[PDB]
């Protein structure tokens, strides 16, 4: 009946399929209930904290798993730590980095990254949409690796460019920006935190009408991923023959190194959840995908009703979005990103236009 004590239900559920110890489980519950502040004992009666874009319904929790051939799926949960400030977006964004530097300080690692950046993503008065979102990759041992989102839009939407720039100067990835393709937004700017071997600074991007051979010729990295993969991802994802033409497709470009000048990797994500009548045609989808990769689809079955028991096609947005993921040098990963839907079910359409 609490929001913590859904969320932690739902994570003990998912860590099952990860194949995580009791032991893990135990950890990394708790670490998710230290995340929420306050808002981990707020009943479910009650509107959600703040009316966040982090999930459709304002649940400030998300989860997803990474699919590699022949593994149990990796499990992250995203969290807006700061959500029991509301919409007040400075002391939400205030809440959400002493949470990040609590872990940080726990687990011995560098927020140098982030502190370079700090004035830049949290001015006096920001801007909507997200102050700061952290997402934990929960990994056997205990010790999770740290993922940040910040907004490149705190300082305005027509200055998020701006920002996105200087970010990625102070970091000495002096080309980067050059070497994105152009877009119709900067959604977000995410980094690596903790043990990394080649830690990211990612940047998304928001693409409007993107088609499926857009989809394969938006990677900048090298080497280039498959255009067909890319071409067929995205048609299954979208069931198209055709362009995403509501809930706009993002690309994520991830910087390791300063050598090159341009990416080492390219994700595609698209927002299925606005495609699809139903939750049963996003599962179909996913699936798909997940065979068409030699990945287990069996897990997802398992993850999706150990996130909720309701039938599938009585509602959308379980499945938020879908994900293929490419990156220097490491195999090709599907990320199916999976809702809490702690406040709301949305109905299912009838048609999509």
């Amino acid at each position: 009946a609490l929001l913590g004590d859904l969320a932690t239900g739902q994570l003990t559920r998912l860590c099952e399929v990860a194949g995580l110890t009791e032991a893990d489980t135990a950890a990394y519950t708790g670490v998710l209930i230290e995340s929420l502040g306050t808002s981990a004992g707020r009943p479910l009666s009650l509107p959600p904290p703040s009316r966040t874009f982090l999930s459709d319904d304002h649940t400030p929790v998300e989860f997803s798993l990474a699919f590699l051939p022949g593994r149990a799926p990796h499990l992250r949960v995203l969290v807006e730590p700061g959500c029991s400030s509301g919409d007040d977006l400075a002391e939400n964004g205030r809440a959400g980095l002493r949470a990040v530097h609590t872990m940080a300080d726990r687990w011995g690692f560098s927020t140098e990254q982030l502190d370079r950046l700090e004035d830049l993503f949290f001015p006096s008065s920001p801007e909507g949409p997200l102050a700061l979102w952290c997402a934990l990759e929960l990994r056997s041992g205990g010790v999770p690796g740290v993922k940040v989102y910040l907004n490149p839009a705190a300082n305005g939407a027509d200055r998020a460019a701006e920002t996105v720039r200087e970010a990625l100067a102070r970091l000495g990835h002096l080309q980067a920006f050059d070497a994105l393709p152009r877009a119709d937004g900067f959604p977000f700017l995410a980094l690596d935190l903790g043990d990394w071997d080649a830690p990211r600074v990612k940047i998304y991007l928001k693409h409007l009408g993107m088609s499926a051979a857009d989809a394969g010729s938006l990677p900048r990295m090298s080497p280039a991923p498959s255009r067909e993969q890319l071409e067929e991802f995205f048609r299954t994802a979208g069931d198209l023959p055709g362009r995403l033409a509501g809930r706009p497709a993002l690309t994520c470009h991830s910087f390791t190194e300063t050598a090159t000048g341009r990416p080492s990797g390219y994700t595609l994500h698209v927002p299925v959840r606005d495609y699809v009548r139903h939750d049963g045609e996003a599962r179909d989808r996913a699936v798909a995908v997940l065979r068409e990769h030699d990945m287990d689809s069996a897990a997802l079955d398992r993850a999706l009703a150990a996130v909720s028991p309701r039938p599938l096609s009585d509602g959308v947005g379980l499945i938020a979005y879908l994900a293929l993921v490419h990156q220097r040098g490491r195999p090709t990963r599907v990320t199916v990103y999976v809702s809490s839907e702690a406040y709301e079910v949305r109905p299912p359409r009838e048609t999509v236009p």
